[PDB]
């Protein structure tokens, strides 16, 4: 059944292989590794969660922070963008990537980024912080 | 699909980070779908974007060709998603946000669509496009 899957390219939840109260609860635990700086651990639960997955935009978003934090800025950039695409209309994602962008030495499309979140978000949390880096960027 | 492809990269290098294909050669094949695609056949020119967008997804050209396609097809959703993925990529056009409101509309989610065909006019400086935007929040 699984094979099935793996030929077809649908996801192990297009088939429910695993209850929905049991991956919330993985979700979780991997979210309490992030949290305790446990990033190995987390980095195996969120990759986990998106083989299972990999159309849910949380799922990913967690994985992109893992890779950001290791600083695997242009891996953490991709997903970031394939995260901002599933979900339309959270500027969340292209936040996070204007972020890479300045450690990538890519000042303009940083600013491209934190330009983008202020102009299209109705977060007005993430707006200041995106203002706070369009603020700093020469 | 091409996203699955990107996000089980991203999981687990790829045939782009040893330059197996060059530049010159994926703007042949670039030109080659789309001599499918003006020709009518579609199913090759799938085949051709979805080649491309396996070596180098983060392309907005590849990314807006396949987008189209799916469209054409009647594949609304995933149309969607991809035109989602090219506007974040740096697309400097509201052209992949237009149609985006489209595919929603065949979706029944007119509300998504209104969003999409609101964010064209606000920001939008092709005035052709602004005139398309609002034709269809007219008939919302
Ligand atoms: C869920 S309401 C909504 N707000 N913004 C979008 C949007 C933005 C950029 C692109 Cl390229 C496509 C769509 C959208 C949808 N669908
Ligand atoms: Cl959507
Ligand atoms: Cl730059």
């Amino acid at each position: 059944a699984v094979i099935d899957a793996i030929n077809s390219g649908a996801t192990l939840k297009d088939i429910n292989a695993i209850p929905d109260d049991m991956m919330d609860d993985i979700y979780s635990y991997a979210y309490d590794f992030y949290n305790k700086g446990r990033i190995e651990e987390a980095e195996v639960f969120f990759r986990f969660l998106c083989i299972y997955d990999f159309y849910n935009v949380d799922y990913i978003m967690g994985l992109a922070a893992i890779y950001q934090i290791k600083e695997q800025f242009q891996q953490a950039a991709d997903l970031y963008a394939v995260a901002f695409a599933l979900g339309k209309n959270d500027y969340t994602p292209v936040f996070h990537t204007g972020q890479c962008q300045l450690r990538l030495k890519a000042p303009l499309k940083a600013k491209e980024c934190f330009e983008l979140v202020i102009q299209h978000s109705n977060d007005e949390k993430l707006k200041i912080k995106a203002q706070s880096y369009l603020d700093a960027i020469q």
